[PDB]
């Protein structure tokens, strides 16, 4: 498909830089949405400021977790459905950390953003309704983490 190449053109911008770009990718996340600032719970303490969980290092960790988990959605984008059972699980995982069903579109949001800040202008608007696709097909299977 050319919509699964355009995802994967993008992303290898993205890739290159997992770190930098998943910063951009939870500060836009944070500021769109505070209160999931406090899920995070290292060392049992909440972070009062978002600037305070860029200096923990748990939290970079997770950043790079995070990416890690977006990486095999992109090598997987022809079949997404393979990554199913894993995704489903991890959303039940957020459940319990405390994320909201309605958290993960603000997610998407910010991978969204955090994707046309990085390819300025060759964030086309095909590359931008490719990535909502994904990345909806990665909340959907997120969500499946609410169920029963
Ligand atoms: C939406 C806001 C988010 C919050 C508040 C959040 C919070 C957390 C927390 C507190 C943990 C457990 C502590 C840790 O491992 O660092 C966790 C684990 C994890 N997160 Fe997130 N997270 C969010 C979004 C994401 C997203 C979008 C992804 C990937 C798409 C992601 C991927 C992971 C993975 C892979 C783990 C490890 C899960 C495991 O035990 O298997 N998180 N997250």
């Amino acid at each position: 498909r050319p919509e699964s190449e355009l995802i994967r053109q993008s992303w290898r911008v993205v890739s290159r830089s997992p770190l930098e770009h998943g910063t951009v990718l939870f500060a836009r996340l944070f500021a769109l949405e505070p209160s999931l600032l406090p899920l995070f719970q290292y060392n049992g303490r909440q972070f009062s400021s978002p600037e305070d969980s860029l200096s923990s290092p748990e939290f970079l960790d997770h950043i790079r977790k995070v990416m890690l988990v977006i990486d095999a959605a992109v090598t997987n984008v022809e079949d997404l459905s393979s990554l199913e059972e894993y995704l489903t699980s991890l959303g039940r995982k957020h459940r319990a950390v405390g994320v909201r069903l309605s958290s993960w579109s603000t997610v998407g949001e910010s991978l969204l953003y955090m994707l046309e800040k990085s390819l300025g202008p060759d964030f086309t608007p095909a590359t931008r309704t490719a990535w909502s696709r994904l990345y909806g097909a990665v909340v959907q299977a997120m969500s499946r983490g609410w169920d029963g």
